[PDB]
């Protein structure tokens, strides 16, 4: 219903990624502890969660890279 059903959940996830910084260039496991410390890490299933990761690391990296590699 225009951002409110699943999108919201998948949004609370994307946000969390930008909260602890799911390093757009690291291992999903290191990134685990980073977020898993929260129960919202268990929101999307291994399907919707898989996209949120590859999609986040893809767009985020391209940006933080072209700028100054961030780190």
């Amino acid at each position: 219903g225009a951002m409110g059903s699943l999108e919201a959940r998948m949004k609370q996830f994307k946000d969390m990624l930008l909260e602890r910084g799911v390093s757009a260039f690291s291992t999903w496991e290191k990134e685990l502890h980073k977020i898993v410390f929260d129960p919202r890490y268990l929101l999307l299933n291994p399907k919707e969660r898989k996209q949120v990761f590859d999609q986040y690391v893809k767009t985020r990296a391209e940006e933080e890279r072209r700028e100054k590699k961030n780190k």
